[PDB]
DNA sequence: TTGAGGCATTAACATTTGTTAACGACGATA
DNA sequence: TATCGTCGTTAACAAATGTTAATGCCTCAA
């Protein structure tokens, strides 16, 4: 993206540079909470949370470049408790503190607006995340899982959309739909198998009827259109 | 409650007036796609979605002051096709074409902080309110609202704490939890007040363990406490 | 006074999902 | 080559939710 490479010469010019991390590295945590602003530039990531008796909760994932800010910009203060784990083989991300921000964007603008573009994305996917997993259940909670993660890691292949990520397991689509048990998803992917809305193969999956999600996630399908015009209109 | 006064004041000073709203009609539609940027300054609102087959889905509540956009600032496009219907018996808003609202802000900056800051409000309500409701399914989604409402909307009485909510009918909960059935929701209402933590008088809610509903809604709970503190400090 | 419609309550029956266990496949280690 | 642990199915049963219908309370209108 264009914005964002401004962007990072941006932070590269005013003394700010990159680290680097790896799998299973965690930038920020929910017991270290140090307000920072993370301009994950390369990579992709999870956020997730962990309750006081274990339960996991992938809340979404975050595909470079984009902004996630664990700390508000006036007050600084936490907003919220949450991990940041990075799922590829490594990443590359500028973190900054959050009082460091509010100077720069003080003087450049167009830098601030982009920021705020980002954010204001951040939002709408949330809204139409929850409408569509609040809907038809946990069946449809998969269903929209899907649908994200063949608009951002799918590839259009002989046999349906590679979904290209790697490990991704029962629990892993588990966690992200509210699902503990990796009994309980397989037994919905079995429904999807029958109806052949899905295939498993070489523990990836291939999308076959890419409508038959579209059905039950309607606003994210919607969402994809309007926020990312980009990466939605390859598969349509 | 000040850095909405000081932005008030700032929207009469550039020839804003406001328009005032009364109870049942919808500021911005889901049908009719305009862009604009309320600030919603006096009365209560919730933001509404009706899916393609008339399913209902309320996503959350608004009460002033506070911001919400039909829009993006960067490319004026709508961030997703949503209802905002006004429930109390009057509202009041400052209306902006978001084609005058990114001109307003690269002047002053110090309302740029105060409108940016409300939407971290807005992103960390969102992940907040979907881990809870995506953990134990429907009978914590009821919780999390309940526990929602009671912050927002409470004050404290020898019976317990009023939710001062006209409405919140049965149907009306379950559209924000994601259940279509007004049977479905009663059934879950019946268990709580068997379990003794609420109860139904004169058509309105009291509740009287609200520590039953922080453990269904742990991270809601803490939203309250980094994100509205003082409304945090009323019933804590 | 009667009667219509809307809401809450409960039932009952179907469907989904939570939960645990057993099975077999696949890889890794010695 | 045998053996161990991880993950995907599948079964089986319990719990929760979807769904529809009936009943009773309440207001409104004539």
């Amino acid at each position: 993206n264009a914005q964002a490479e401004e962007f990072k010469k941006y932070l590269e010019t005013n003394g700010i540079k990159p680290k680097q991390f790896h799998k299973k590295e965690l930038i920020f945590n929910q017991w270290d909470p140090q307000e920072y602003c993370i301009f994950l530039y390369d990579g992709i990531t999870k956020l997730t949370s962990i309750s006081e008796n274990g339960t996991i909760m992938n809340l979404q994932y975050y595909k470079g470049a984009f902004v996630i800010m664990s700390g508000f910009i006036d007050t600084e203060t936490s907003v919220g408790y949450y991990n940041l784990e990075v799922i590829s083989e490594q990443a590359t991300a500028y973190v900054i503190k959050i009082n460091e921000l509010k100077e720069l964007l003080s003087k450049n603008l167009t830098h601030f607006f982009y920021v705020f573009q980002t954010l204001q994305k951040q939002v709408s996917y949330s809204l139409a995340k929850f409408n569509d997993f609040s809907i038809n259940g946990k069946f449809g909670s998969i269903c929209g899982q899907l649908l994200i993660l063949t608009y951002v890691y799918g590839k259009e292949t002989p046999d349906g959309i590679k979904i290209t990520l790697d490990n991704l397991t029962m629990q892993e689509l588990g966690y992200s739909s509210g699902i503990a048990h990796s009994s309980a998803v397989s037994r919905i992917i079995s429904k999807l198998k029958q109806e052949k809305v899905i295939v498993y193969k070489n523990s990836c999956f291939y999308v076959q009827n890419l409508d038959y999600l579209k059905r039950y996630a309607p606003k994210l399908d919607e969402w994809f259109y309007l926020a990312c015009p980009a990466t939605w209109g390859k598969l349509n």
